[PDB]
């Protein structure tokens, strides 16, 4: 314990350091450090009360929402484990994440009560279950969740689960990640990006997802602020970035194309960085519209806690960025041995961003580690200069 | 160790993206980052060789040279424990720090030969000793370490101890500290001072000492470079922060007081970035001489890893800085009790850049470290921003 710091320093920090600035905008209200901390820490009591202990799973089947982000670090308090759930899987898949993960407490959205309802008597040692809105249902209200008791936190370290991200292989795979992975691998985001307590975030992506997740949490461990919406509207994003002061973002095409197509230049001009998927036109495209923003190229996936290589896009363009700091980053052949510049072989990593495995499955995790390298699935070539260059699937 | 990144990482990361940028000038002598490795893997192949494992002491008696610079690296890429004596000590306070370390491998700079021979005979587990330049009396010349058995690394963590520095608690205490540790705590540094491969450092401090060591790494982990001298004149560090560009440097009193006296304001151009211990006079002084510079107001401790609180001096003058990421800092009661803002207390700290223990020194160790908190020794309070003034011991 008297070695570690996990996101319970950070929001602590953050009240201590920044209380009034803000940590959220999000559905029209304006959320500080300080308030986070305070809502965090009753969530946790709450937490606490219901029966959960470090190691066990807090569900969450929920669109982006202020309830969800609290919630977030209501979990990383007491040394617990989100299981944010994808929203956008069928009924059946749902069930699986739900009866793979196995939670304590079940939080349903305002839109999802109905099939969460449908999964909860197939599920075992759920204790408490809660909607976001009202208790219709099997369901507490969610305000029921928080509690007056004195937040005393539990032990637990940097190198304990902190969340499950079910990404489909076949069957939908857990990947288990720590608080600590996310934390050393984030700390390289903030330096690339000289990010302040002054930063602003916009974050569309789904906070199940680990670039929405990670974006939020990147931005909060600088003392930043996101904005966080329900759903992505181009136009309103543009809105957004304008009302908000918005400096950095990521993003899937073919969200930028859509916002730069419902944008005036002169609402993005405070946007100084931005990442994600995207295709050279487009990228080429921003860089124009906004001559102080860079567009970074980069490569991650869940297992390596988000970005594993970054660089500016108009270092190389086309690549996929340098290895970041705690990462190294090989491509081998199908024995694990390093192939040279140009070759083309499997994206393999090693240091403290690796994952601790996957939830349920000796054989995937035993796999994915084989010869003490972390396997991505994924192929590539390093160039002369250690740039990647992402060559598809295995 | 698939998750480990430990400074041989550092080293193969350099090699790999900037192999042809300088690592290190040690008096005029250029060393880049394809080189360092090269260099450090034949030590490093050559200390096994002696029959150094994992976790034994290689200690070192020695000014600032580019042999310790290159010896650092090769006991890093063993998961050896490098123990740099301080030189500034007495025969028999050298004797006490060599005999409490009890190295496998002695190494002794040019000038120390007759000390180190001195204590020589009374150390237990001795393998091989050397000696910087020409071999003399029971030293081989260091040359001679340098093996072309083709390297392999042994497994070893980046929680496992790297380097001892002994300070007086009057008796020498020897602080064990990580890779670990160095690395997550100069990360804050390269954040901080926004430190890229085109940095360059003027390492005036010995190797020994924790500022003069976490510098150099810090500035290596950023594949930055360091322009390393065996001791300092204030005229050619003038000279050297024009010819090299250096940008950074940490500096103790009255040392950057004394390179102002000697450097023409153009000369002094390329520096954006200074920190140590200074009066507030000096700094106001330097601020004036180069507007595009920052002194930055720290406080730390080789139980600290280094640097725990860190902020540009203006942001608050006579501060020691807001604390880093990665530090949970608090001021307390003698019951450990967190005090409020305003009150005076003893600095404590949480979290990653806390050392692993006081070396052969379990009741000094469980006195830094009671109720989960290490406490630095030193008193202070935190302002209502969270900047922390330092006051006294
Ligand atoms: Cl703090």
């Amino acid at each position: 314990s008297l070695h570690d710091f996990t996101l319970a320093d950070v929001y602590r920090r953050n009240a201590a350091l920044f209380p009034d600035r803000t940590a959220f905008m999000v559905d029209g209200v304006r959320l500080t450090h300080r308030d986070y901390l305070a809502r965090a820490e009753r969530l946790a009591s709450g937490l606490l009360r219901d029966g959960v202990h470090t190691g066990d799973r807090v569900a969450i089947l929920s669109q982006n929402c202020s309830e969800m982000i609290e919630l977030i670090g209501a979990v990383a308090l007491i040394g617990a484990i989100l299981l944010p759930v994808n929203y956008r899987l069928n009924a059946d898949e749902i069930a699986f994440v739900l009866g793979d993960g196995a939670p304590s407490v079940v939080v349903a959205g305002t839109d999802y009560r109905d099939i969460v309802a449908g999964v909860l008597p197939s599920l075992g040692g759920v204790k408490k279950a809660y909607a976001i809105g009202d208790g219709s249902g099997p369901f507490a209200p969610f305000k029921d969740l928080a509690s007056d008791t004195p937040f005393s936190a539990p032990e637990f370290g940097a190198a304990d689960g902190f969340v499950i991200i079910h990404t489909a292989a076949g069957r939908p795979r857990g990947a288990l990640i720590s608080q600590g992975n996310l934390l050393i691998a984030q700390s390289s985001l903030v330096d690339a990006w000289r990010l302040t307590e002054a930063d602003v975030n916009l974050g569309m992506l789904p906070l199940f997802h680990v670039t929405g997740l990670g974006l939020m949490l990147t931005l909060q461990q600088a003392g930043g602020a996101s904005v966080i919406a329900a759903k992505f509207d181009p136009a309103q994003a543009a809105r957004d970035i304008e009302a908000h002061k918005v400096t950095v973002m990521a993003e899937f095409a073919p969200m930028l194309g859509n916002i730069l197509d419902q944008a005036a230049p002169a609402q993005l001009a405070s946007l100084r960085a931005v990442t994600g998927l995207d295709t050279p036109e487009t990228i080429e495209r921003f860089e124009a519209t906004c001559p102080n923003a860079t567009f970074w190229a980069t490569f991650g996936q869940s297992e390596t806690s988000g970005l594993s290589t970054f660089a500016p896009y108009r270092d190389r363009p086309k690549s996929a960025g340098r290895p970041l700091f705690w990462r190294t980053v090989a491509v081998v052949d199908a024995e694990d041995r390093p192939l040279p510049p140009g070759e083309v072989g499997e994206i393999v990593l090693r240091g403290p961003t690796v994952f601790k495995g996957y939830w349920n499955n000796a054989a995937a995790t035993q796999h994915a580690f084989r010869n003490g390298w972390h396997h991505t699935g994924d192929m590539g070539r390093f160039d002369a200069d250690g740039y990647l260059f992402y060559a598809g699937r295995a």
